[PDB]
């Protein structure tokens, strides 16, 4: 069973890529909902580096750690890795309007597949979205 999921961001690939690499940014979007609130976050991009991102709920109750291998890193074209037991991949697809960033990943049918779908959905809406108000607009200077 595989689920893929897709967005497409209105900013170029370039800032994509490192807004989804960079752990400074990646706790801003690393959260299924407003809910949950990413604490920490170690990235280290390359391949056979891994990532640990912490997202917990302000709940109190729900939070868990998000680790994994990169084990394929292709600059601004496909982050393919291995997180536990499960692997997915991140393509940056390239279109006219912007990247759509599409995430297939493999998922367990014992578990609810819309549960898995819509959690990574709403991670990649709130990922847009963050990446899309960091573009800045003033009058150039920066």
């Amino acid at each position: 069973m595989n689920i893929t999921v897709e967005t497409t961001v209105a900013a170029p690939v370039g800032k994509v890529w490192r807004a989804y690499t960079t752990p400074e940014d990646i706790k801003q979007w690393n959260a299924a909902s407003d809910d949950w609130h990413t604490t920490a976050a170690t990235v280290d991009l390359r391949e056979g580096g891994a990532f640990s991102s912490r997202m917990e709920a302000k709940d109190g109750s729900m939070g868990f750690d998000f680790a994994g291998t990169y084990t394929k890193v292709v600059e601004n074209k496909r982050i393919e890795y291995a997180f536990g037991d499960r692997t997915a991949k991140v393509e940056f697809l390239e279109a006219p309007q912007g990247v759509t960033v599409r995430v297939s990943f493999v998922a367990e049918t014992e578990y609810p597949v819309e549960q898995q779908q819509q959690g990574w959905q709403a991670i990649l809406n709130n990922f847009k979205r963050h990446v899309e108000s960091h573009l800045e607009h003033h009058h150039h200077h920066h």
